[PDB]
């Protein structure tokens, strides 16, 4: 009926809105790990690359 | 129109169905960045005392 269709039509927009926010949310939280990952990556090449000259310093001074 | 009530009511299935997917969807994402954003704070205090005995090292060996 016509007033059944209605109510279903609400309900859908409500749904849509609703879908419209979790997305956004999804989103946010998803390029928020994507972030802390490089962030993790980048500071463990970062910090292997200075172990790496820590060694080398004290083999300048190991050496001479 | 029922044809018109019929596609309304899928789509609703589907939309309901759909925010289920997002709501578990969001949930482990929002988890995974916990442990990352942990995983973060562990890798920054690793390098960071990393990085303050190598300024102390090269501090030691610098005056001309």
């Amino acid at each position: 009926s016509m007033d059944e269709e209605c109510v279903l039509e609400a309900e859908n927009k409500k749904l849509v809105e609703d879908q419209e926010k979790l997305k956004t949310e999804l989103r946010k939280t998803s390029d928020a790990l994507s972030k802390a990952q490089n962030d993790v990556m980048e500071m463990k090449m970062q910090s292997e690359r200075l172990s790496k000259e820590y060694d080398q310093l004290l083999k300048e001074h190991s050496e001479l």
